[PDB]
């Protein structure tokens, strides 16, 4: 039926038997489940074959990142900004990523910086005019 097919809903319930209050959306080629896990917003992307391809945990603050990531962020140019989002991005077959979004002193400008868990910067982008910067197009 609507929003998410039965096998996708079943695949989420298998990963997370206690997930509830789920909100489903569509993100290009994927179904996205949004739900709470232990008080953290969690999103899981499923393809048409009900295989999970990304998960994001909304950490909200730098409090949750590895020290190496905190230190690397603090040492970077981007530390002059206000941290507006911190996301732990996981994948079934690739290394995890800490995605940090900052807003700069003069307001409109937003950057997204992708760190490995040991604090190496792998990519940074001006996302000011990007609609869904943590969406599938960024990572998949």
């Amino acid at each position: 039926g609507d929003w998410a097919p039965a096998d996708v809903q079943a695949a989420l319930k298998k990963m997370y038997p206690t997930a509830d209050g789920v909100a489903w959306s569509h993100d290009e080629s994927y179904y996205v489940a949004d739900f709470l896990m232990n008080g953290f917003d969690t999103k899981v992307w499923f393809d048409g074959q009900a295989q999970w391809v990304m998960q994001q945990t909304d950490w909200e603050t730098m409090d949750e990142v590895p020290p190496a990531v905190y230190n690397a962020f603090a040492a970077s140019e981007y530390s002059g900004g206000m941290v507006q989002n911190v996301t732990w991005v996981q994948f079934p077959k690739w290394q995890s990523i800490v995605a940090v979004e900052v807003g700069m002193a003069n307001l409109q400008t937003k950057y997204q910086i992708l760190f490995t868990p040991t604090g190496e910067i792998i990519r940074a982008r001006n996302v000011t005019y990007t609609y869904n910067p943590l969406g599938a197009a960024t990572f998949l």
